[PDB]
This record gives structure tokens, sequence and C-alpha cells, in this order.
């Protein structure tokens, strides 16, 4: 008669997170009350909600109006809750404590993973003239968690370098195309293609290159 | 509508400890379930018992047959328990968590103090002869928690020194009487009088001094 729960739950930003906690008990045992706390290492523990065999769900003031029980019918032995509109601030571990009879109490943890897709930018390099050698065409910047994958799709010949800075809860990566300007390159599209887990369609933003004759 | 509890409970060894936890709620609020854990700093937390609005008291396997609810009638809002036969191993702090509606949950701590009275010994010094100068009459040793207070009650003239070693959970104190032997001191009682908080009658054990003539 043990305690079923997920190992790590994954949502994309803005989706509702369903936190699993179902005590798969046999014919002679009931649950008394299920408490959901947030394992906060050093930031105390942040109580989400507790739900009681009789008196229902009491959602905590912090998550007031954010937590609710899954639509019925629900097994009376199930203490799962839904965290509405998941946000980056919710990443981390969560304790599901349950008190059962005649078994005793149990607890299970789970880690919640919030994917945040990027909102990329492209920024053109200097005015490109048919004269000069290797220079900046454009650079393309995407921050998200996990770190997005930024590449270039184009016809023209060129070299890239990139950088990838880990920030507190995400990672910004930037890439940049380099090329020797050629008038043959004018009006030709250079497009930046970013990919992310939280993105079912890879994002693509396009720059139309310009080059002028040596003057 | 707050949560009444004692600040620190005190029992003498072998007595039953009553741990107070009574939610003095007003007309619109009930308790769902009350959990008693032991605040164990680094030794996890040792769950005592939890008692549920419907399903009763579930006492934890560690304290199996040691914990029970106070004789009825008991206010249904009261979660107090009795720890039967208090022992030194029980000294420390205890968390009383309660889950209330529509209030929310509360918790209160208390520190349990177990007084252990001493079982003193007296050990005679060397054979005391009318000849010698300052020497050992006897020494008297008492260990308890808190540290007992050992003194001497007698007719004869003498000096004492004592030592007092703190041990892990108690303190042993020893005292010793000193005197210049005199035949006038033979058959005369030297008695060691120890006092303790956990002792309503001060303990007294008596030694009958001997001294023999220079030979």
């Amino acid at each position: 008669g043990e305690l079923e729960t997920s190992d790590v739950v994954t949502v994309v930003l803005g989706q509702d997170a369903k936190l699993p906690c179902f005590y798969r008990g046999d014919s002679g045992e009931q649950v008394g009350q299920v408490a959901w706390a947030r394992v906060d290492a050093g930031e105390g523990a942040q109580e989400l909600a507790l739900l009681h065999s009789k008196y229902g769900l009491h959602v905590s003031p912090a998550y007031e109006g954010r937590v609710e029980q899954p639509p019925p019918p629900r097994n009376p032995l199930d203490g799962s809750v839904l965290l509405r509109n998941a946000v980056q601030a919710d990443e981390g571990e969560y304790e599901c404590r349950v008190s059962t009879f005649p078994a005793g109490s149990f607890q299970a943890r789970l880690r919640l993973r919030v994917l945040v897709p990027p909102l990329p930018s492209l920024n053109p390099g200097p005015a490109l003239e048919e004269g000069q050698g290797l220079t900046l065409a454009a650079s393309c910047t995407a921050e998200g968690s996990p770190a997005p994958s930024v590449t270039w799709d184009t016809e023209v010949k060129g070299t890239t370098s990139s950088r990838s800075f880990k920030h507190s809860r995400s990672a910004a990566v930037t890439s940049e195309f380099h090329l020797v300007p050629s008038r043959s390159m004018n009006g030709q599209p250079l497009t930046c293609v970013v990919s992310h887990p939280g993105l079912l369609q890879d994002q693509r933003i396009t720059h139309i290159l310009h080059v002028s004759h040596h003057h």
C-alpha cells in the first residue's frame, strides 16, 4: 500500500501544473489529510495548500486563487492539486505529505520544471560595403530556460561565433554571422533560426542584407 | 483565535508528561488534524503521534504504547497528548502542528524538561589514627540532572573540597570531608546530605567515624 507520485513534473510557462500525489491504498485504508509544502532550502518552507478528509481544501494565502483540485470525479484517496498558470518562480522541489490510517503517514517529493521559451532579437551590423573584409552581418540573441539553440539559415558564405551566458534561472545565448561583403550579397536574406523545448515550432526571424559599391 | 500551549513542561523521571496543545478557537472553527513531532536538530524529526478529527489517534511505532490521549471528556479542539513514563531520552523540544479550518494551520513548540534525582554514595577514607594531621574522612558522590547539591552535616571540625563534572545529560558532583583525627571523634556520626529538585525529601546517608590511638 504505497504512495504514487511523479518524479519530476514539466510545464511550459503559463500552463497549469498538475502536482500528482495519490495514495494507492488497498481495501482497508483511508487518507486523513494531505499537505503540500514547497521544499525551500533556507527560505523556510512555503506551504501551498492542505486538504482534509472532511473540511476540504484550504489553499494557503501565498497561492490564494492559484491552487485547486482536479475536476471530479476524483478518488477520495487522491490528494493531487493543480497549480494554475505556472511561472518561473515555481521551479523547484515540492513535498507532498499524507496522513493515512491505519497505515501511518507518508511523504513523497517531486521536482517541478518550468520551461520558458525565448523571445529572440536580431540586430544588424555596420553598413556593409563592397570594399571591406570580414565584418559583422548581424547578431541574434535568445534567452530562455533551458538555453535555446540559435543558428543561421542563409545562402551566403560566412563564419559565426557565439556566446552563452548562464544567468540565475535561465541562459541567454547570442550568435553572430560574419562575412566578406560582396555586392552579389545585396537583397539576400540572412535568417536567424532559434529552437527551444518549450517551443513546438522553431522561431525564425529574417534580415535582408545590404552592401554598397566601394566609394 | 490562537493556539495555547505551555512554554516548557517539567517532569521528574518516570512520571507521565502531559504535552499541551489546545487550539482555543471561537464559534466558527474546527480542527482537522494535530501532528506531534519531536524537533530533532540533525537527528531528523521523530514523529510522535498524529490525531485526526475522524480517524482518531495514530501513535508512531517508536513511541508505540507510550502515547495516549488524556482521559475524557476532552474538548474536540484539544490535541494534547500524554507521554507515559518520561525518561532522560525525552528531554528536548517538541513541535505541535495543528491544521484548522477556516483559520489555516498553526504550530507551537515546547521544551520538555526531565528531572532525574540522584542515587548518592559515600566512601570512607583511610583508617584514621589519632596520630596524623589533615586527612580524608569520606567522600560523597551524587549524579543527577540538574546537578545535585551535596553538603555535610556533622559535629566535628573539618574542611571540605568538592568537584563537579558535567556529563552529557547530567552532572556528577562529589564532596569530601577533611579532618585532623582525634580519638574524641570516635563513634561520632558524619553524614552526607544531598539535595535535588526532583527530590521532595533531601537524602541523608550517615558514616560513623573511627579513630585509633597512636601506636
